[PDB]
Order: structure tokens, then sequence, then C-alpha cells
């Protein structure tokens, strides 16, 4: 069909000549790699695919208007805000409740883009009523009945509700939304296992208060059991929630530790996949900057000799990670649990680290230097760790950290060396 037949078909009030339209302009829209959808939408076609939503009568007419609105709305964001603007959101909201359940999976596909397109439409599409009868579609008598598809193209649009940022999306709408989350996190479905756990990093990804819900809901005891799960796709993003959760509260940390996190992380920190190794060395880290009993469970599990390892032995990007975690550890623990990490040898591997040229890093390390040194001084052992930092060729190390084209580098370093190693 051209867009004048589909246009003319529309305009037919014939009900078989407008589905018959309908089902040419969805077509179009999807054969053709570069459809026509400026002329469809200067053909003022949106307003009428809105109406067709409407027609219970004709189960047809109603799916393949959605098609055609996605398809429309998928594109640019000038006709995402055409499909907004022509009355589509409320229209498929009220499609979310039709008898048919095909109607109703597309109606929620066709919400899930839309929400997805950004933050915005993701707040139109909360604020005219979405959440209730798309939680409503997941109120089945038996979940385990749900077919795969629909159990996932749910999931996949709460998901969309719970993404995206500047704006954050409404707590309310959340607090509605985490329980189902929850139920949804005890399904067999890998995929909807993986998109629940990506929705609640999404959710985990802000300020305390929304950890606080996440939390409260009871999330994190499974999400440790899914940390041991065998699947990167389910490992992956329960591991990025478990960081999101540790970099709140010192309570809300206590919740993943007692949860039995840190047993886990042993394998996790040695991981074959470089992007594990670095979120379980940061997630670590936020574990580190906690309370001093936090700082000895990680000594308890085991966990600091792996950590020095890998300092030793990781790729830049998880060093820093590791850089982090120590001094965090230094800054926040006791003097007994740096006399702990000093014995684990922690000394040769951050002097070794002093040769980067990322300043930070380098600040960073000395800091840690001096809280070791301070360690030391409150028990009178100065002289110790002053010998041990020469033997390893240390001081060699803080030496040439001694050039005036870095300034704040070289007054850390002549702090460092007129205090403890003049």
């Amino acid at each position: 069909w051209t867009v004048d037949d589909i246009v003319k078909g529309i305009n037919s009030n014939n009900l078989e000549n407008q589905l018959q339209a309908t089902q040419a302009a969805r077509k179009l829209l999807s054969r053709e790699k570069q459809p026509p959808i400026d002329h469809i939408i200067r053909a003022g076609l949106i307003p009428k695919f809105v109406s067709f939503l409407g027609r219970t009568d004709c189960s047809p007419i109603q799916f393949e208007s959605a098609w055609a609105l996605t398809n429309i709305a998928s594109g640019s964001s000038e006709q995402t805000k055409a499909v907004v603007d022509g009355g589509a959101i409320p229209a498929l909201i009220s499609l979310l409740a039709s008898p048919h359940a095909h109607i109703s999976e597309q109606a929620v596909w066709a919400l899930g883009n839309i929400a997805g397109d950004g933050s915005v439409f993701r707040d139109l599409v909360i604020k005219y009523g979405a959440i209730d009868p798309l939680l409503a579609l997941l109120a089945v008598p038996d979940m385990s009945s749900l077919a795969g598809g629909y159990l996932r193209n749910l999931t996949w649009t709460l998901s969309n509700l719970c993404r995206n940022k500047n704006p954050a999306p409404p707590l309310d709408a959340v607090e509605q939304i985490l329980p189902t989350l929850v139920r949804l996190l005890h399904h067999n479905d890998l995929e909807v296992l993986a998109d629940t756990c990506w929705a609640i990093s999404y959710l985990t990804d802000g300020p305390n208060e929304r950890i606080e819900m996440v939390v409260k809901t009871g999330v994190v005891p499974h999400l440790v059991k899914l940390l041991g799960s065998n699947e990167l796709s389910i490992m992956t993003p329960a591991l990025r929630a478990i960081g999101n959760i540790v970099t709140g509260t010192d309570e809300q940390t206590q919740i993943v530790i007692d949860a039995g996190a840190l047993a886990v992380f042993p394998s996790l920190l040695v991981h074959p996949k470089t992007n594990i190794q670095k979120e379980a060395t940061w997630t670590m880290s936020n574990i580190t900057a906690g309370r001093q009993d936090q700082i000895q469970q990680v000594v308890n599990h085991g966990l600091v000799p792996i950590l020095v390892s890998v300092l030793s032995k990781a790729d830049f990007k998880t060093q820093k990670e590791a850089v982090w975690a120590v001094t965090n550890y230094t800054s926040g623990g006791t003097v007994e649990q740096i006399v702990y990490l000093v014995h684990c040898g922690i000394i040769e591997p951050l002097m070794n680290l002093l040769t980067a040229k990322d300043t930070k890093i380098i600040l960073v390390i000395l800091d840690a230097i001096s809280n070791i040194f301070q360690a030391a001084e409150k028990l009178g052992e100065t002289e110790k760790l002053s010998i041990m930092i020469e033997e390893c060729g240390g001081l060699d190390k803080i030496e040439a950290l001694q050039n005036h084209e870095n300034e704040s580098v070289y007054k850390a370093s002549l702090n460092l060396i007129e205090k403890y190693f003049s």
C-alpha cells in the first residue's frame, strides 16, 4: 500500500477497510528501513490509531493500532512526542485491562517503549495511572502458568518504569512496584531473573531512602543467593545491586553482610571476567569504608589476603578499586586491623603502585601509608614501618615522587619523608 491508500482506508467509515489500512500501515512502518513516519504524522493518523485503540468490538484493530503507534514512537524524539500528544498513553492504559491476553501484552509492550524513551515520558505513563493495571496483570492465580514472553514483557516494562534519572522515578511508584519485583525474583526464567535484578539495581542507584525501601522489601538475601549463580546474566546485576546497596548507610551494609555476602566474594574477587573482579573489589571497597566491626568481618572471612593478591596481580582499573578499598580500611580500621593488613603484605604492592601517573591514586596511596604510620605511632613501631618500606624499595619510590612538576605529589611525599624517613 501507499500512504495515500492507508489514509483513504483509515478515513473510510468501514471498519474492515480501516483494519486493512491499519495492518498496511504497521507493515509499511516495520518492513521499510526508512518508513515515511513524517508523512503518516502530517496526515493525522495518530489520533485515528488512538481512537482505534478503544474499539473493543474488534480486537485486530486494537492490536494493529498499538503496533503502528509503537513503531512510530520508537523513532525520533519528535515522533515519540507526537504519539504522546495524540492521547495514546491513556488509551493504552485502558487497553491493559482487555480480556484478550495478546491485546494486554501489546499494550504493556507499547507503554514500556514509551516509558523507556525517557524519564519525562516515564513520569507521564506513571501519572496517567499505569502502575496499578500493570501490576494487576501480575496478580494472577498462578504466576508459573503465565507464558514466558508475557511475563518477560511485563518485567521489562516494569523495569523501564524503574529506570532513568534526572528526574528519578517517584518514590511512591517504586514502593508500589518493588513487592512485585521481589515476587518475580523467585521465578525460574533466567531472563525474568536478570531483568528483575537490573531493575533492583536501577532502584538501588540513588539516595539512601530508595535503598532503604529496597532492603525493607527483603530482596538482599535472594540477591546474595543469586550472587552464587553460575549464570553471568544473573550474577552481574546481582553484584551491581549489592554494590549499590553497600554504598548506603552502615546498617544497609550490615544487611548485606548478614545475608552472607562476604563468603561469596573469595571467588568473585578472582573471577575470570574483569568486570566481575572490578565490581567485586568496588563492593569490597565500600564495605571496608564501614564500621570497625564490618572491617573485622571482612578480616574474618579471609578477604584481606585475596585483596592483597588483587592489588598485586590485577589490571590497573581493578587495582584502583583495590587501592581505594585499602585506603578506606586504613582510614577506618583499628590499630590491630592495620597491623594485620601490614602482616598480609600490603606495603610492597602499594609501593609498586606508587609508579602510576594518576595523581589522585598517588595521593590516596600516600594517605594510606600515612594512616599506617599513625597506627604504628600509636603502638610505638614507627621505625619498623620505616625499615619495611625501605626494604622493598618503597622509599626509592617516595623519593622519585619529589618532582616539582607536580606540586601536590611533591608536597605529599615531602611531608611523608620528613615525618617518617628523616
